[PDB]
RNA sequence: GAUUUCAUCAACACUGUGUCAUCCAUUGCCUUCAUGACGAACAAUAAGAAGACCUUUUUGAAGGGUCUCUUUCGUGAAUCA
């Protein structure tokens, strides 16, 4: 009866790792788009000039 | 199967298409393919010289190494049919 309610407790903590997963995914790929967005704009300038 | 934007939640990465610009320089503009023929040219492999050159030896003269031509084997080149 202790496995009982701790072995399903794992599901919270498997939630939160792919919660966490989604999080860091999306925040690393929203900064790393922004910083080639900033170099493209460079290029972009460069080439007007 | 679920789920951050539902391309990217990004005005980036792209996909395909259309348009435009751009030889850096050079070459050529299939009848490319076959047979037969020919002017000319070429050398790996090898050979043959009263033409010419250099070095060394004491010199006239001698030793060695070179330039030039030809041929065996052949070789591509391609004006035309």
């Amino acid at each position: 009866s202790s496995f009982l309610d701790a072995l399903g407790y794992l599901g919270s903590l498997i939630k939160d790792f792919k919660r966490r997963r989604f999080f860091l995914n999306k925040a690393h790929q929203r900064i790393r788009n922004k910083l080639g967005v900033s170099f493209a704009e460079r290029r972009s300038q460069i080439v007007s000039k």
